[PDB]
């Protein structure tokens, strides 16, 4: 089947209503990344929603933060413009949250379902 | 003929070294025996790490005072072993580096590091 989408997350977790106590924002290329600073000592779980062409990355619709409590306190998403992105834009945007949250000593788990994606090649 | 198996290392001046700095927003971490710190005001500047440090053969042995610095001279990052002086490794520094580069691209700085340290680390 040529397309699949590939939700880490539930319709509720997608949807859900989140908000920064310290907010931090970033635009890497064509993705906005947001994070809590707030947030420390926590181990962090990357959900990703996101879509496939034949065996290679397609979009992502959504990527978001949760602690182990099912709070949310990250996100990756496309630009409101909704431009095209690559695999290593997203490599990307995950690596440069990774890094964001880790200041405060969180541990950050990515997504394994789009990693197998997002780290692929040719 | 050759050089000594320990060197010291001196990208910055003393006044360099001694200068005090403010961080308009601070932004402060601790990495186990290092301090981290940079000024989260800063943008879309480009930046040069430089170090003062000991060489024992070809590798860092010792830091003494890392610091990041505008086209300017104004410092903007510091990486410095912390007062009671409790021991790091080579790595230790290579890693808080990647920890002050990584924050200060948050805000779309550019960074290079020393050819020193790059010599080195």
């Amino acid at each position: 089947p040529a397309s699949r989408y590939l939700t880490d997350m539930t319709l509720e977790e997608m949807s859900r209503d989140w908000s920064m106590l310290i907010p931090k924002q970033k635009v890497a290329g064509p993705l906005c990344i947001r994070m809590d600073q707030a947030i420390m000592d926590k181990n962090i779980i990357l959900k990703a929603n996101f879509s496939v062409i034949f065996d290679r990355l397609e979009t992502l619709i959504l990527l978001r933060a949760f602690t182990e409590e099912g709070a949310i306190v990250g996100e990756i998403s496309p630009l409101p413009s909704l431009p095209g992105h690559t695999a290593e834009d997203v490599k990307n945007a995950v690596g440069v949250l990774i890094g964001g949250l880790e200041w405060n000593d969180n541990t950050v788990r990515v997504s394994e379902t789009l990693q197998r994606f997002a780290w692929r090649s040719s």
